[PDB]
């Protein structure tokens, strides 16, 4: 059966494990854990086909990770994870944009902007602005709760769908 590899990139603290937890275990971390497995499996059924999700959440370019552009080389799709409480993270997905671009050497690479932790008040990245950024890369955008569930699904199932478009 066919395998997607998955790759969840964005700055620190965005919520990458707890969207990928929330996804494949259905349970939200809560809490912030230095020390959380990388790489997840999970057979799901996407559109009729029985297929094996392989998903490598990956650090923060921030932090030091020696793994990560071996994880880099081998995605077929990525998710590129902001907060809409966090500008910061939202001004460094160009930065993840760009390391994409250049270890996959193409600027089609199937992709999806995930604006992460929409269930919070605080709210400074519009969904308008995200939409812009997403628009100018080629890509869809997604708004995700890893607490509520909102949109989390649908943004690992949207990147599936893009992955069949290449
Ligand atoms: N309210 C809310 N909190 C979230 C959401 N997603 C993650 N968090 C919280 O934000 C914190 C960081 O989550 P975490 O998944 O570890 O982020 P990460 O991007 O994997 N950090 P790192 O790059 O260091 O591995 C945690 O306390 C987590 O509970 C969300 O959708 N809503
Ligand atoms: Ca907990
Ligand atoms: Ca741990
Ligand atoms: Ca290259
Ligand atoms: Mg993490
Ligand atoms: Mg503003």
């Amino acid at each position: 059966m066919t395998e997607y590899k998955l790759v969840v990139v964005g700055a620190g603290g965005v919520g990458k494990s707890a969207l990928t937890i929330q996804l494949i275990q259905n349970h939200f971390v809560d809490e912030y854990d230095p020390t959380i497995e990388d790489s997840y499996r999970k057979q799901v059924v996407i559109d009729g086909e029985t297929c094996l999700l392989d998903i490598l959440d990956t650090a923060g370019l921030e932090e030091y990770s020696a793994m990560r552009d071996q994880y880099m080389r081998t995605g077929e799709g990525f998710l590129c994870v902001f907060a809409i409480n966090n500008t910061k993270s939202f001004e460094d997905i160009h930065q993840y944009r760009e390391q994409i671009k250049r270890v996959k050497d193409s600027d089609d690479v199937p992709m999806v902007l995930v604006g992460n932790k929409c269930d919070l008040a605080a709210r400074t990245v519009e969904s308008r602005q995200a939409q812009d950024l997403a628009r100018s890369y080629g890509i869809p955008y997604i708004e995700t709760s890893a607490k509520t569930r909102q949109g989390v699904e649908d943004a690992f199932y949207t990147l599936v769908r893009e992955i069949r478009q290449h």
